[PDB]
């Protein structure tokens, strides 16, 4: 679990969105596993606007942060679940690192700010849903 709070927005994994998130929906994309809902309180997370391929992510199954090299946002296969069927998830970035069910929502950050959130994993890999292209999160 975990979310990004920037301005009047809350960014979460679409498969983990709540009734409140859906009732205050701004945008959602099943192919990216992202949902953005509106908030009354002002968020202060800074979003990165860069092409960094190195950063640090929070791994809740170890209560630790890990440094990672990650790939550029791309289309990548993801097995079924209480939430989705086999499909290509777009805007996904992979890294060699630990992740297990329960780790979704952990933030990935570089020197410029928030890069994305944990969305997939398995086999010694971790996948992050990129948010750097969502320029509207700032305005
Ligand atoms: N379709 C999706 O984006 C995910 C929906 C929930 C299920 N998905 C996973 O990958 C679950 C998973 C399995 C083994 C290790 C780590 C895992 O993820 C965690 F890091 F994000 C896929
Ligand atoms: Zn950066």
């Amino acid at each position: 679990s975990g979310a990004i709070y920037v301005g009047n927005y809350r960014v979460v994994n679409r498969h983990l969105a709540t009734h409140n998130d859906w009732a205050n929906l701004v945008w959602e994309d099943s192919s990216r596993d992202l949902l953005v809902s509106s908030t009354t309180a002002q968020g202060c997370d800074t979003i990165a606007r860069c092409d960094c391929q190195t950063g640090v992510y929070y791994c809740s199954s170890r209560r630790k942060h890990y440094p990672v090299s990650f790939s550029k946002p791309s289309l990548i296969f993801v097995e079924a679940s209480e939430y989705y069927p086999a499909r290509y998830q777009s805007h996904l970035m992979l890294a060699v690192g630990h992740s297990e069910p329960g780790d979704c929502g952990g933030i990935l950050r570089c020197q410029h700010g928030v890069v994305g959130i944990v969305s997939t994993g398995g086999n010694g890999l971790v996948g992050f849903a990129d948010v750097r292209d969502l320029l509207w999160l700032d305005e």
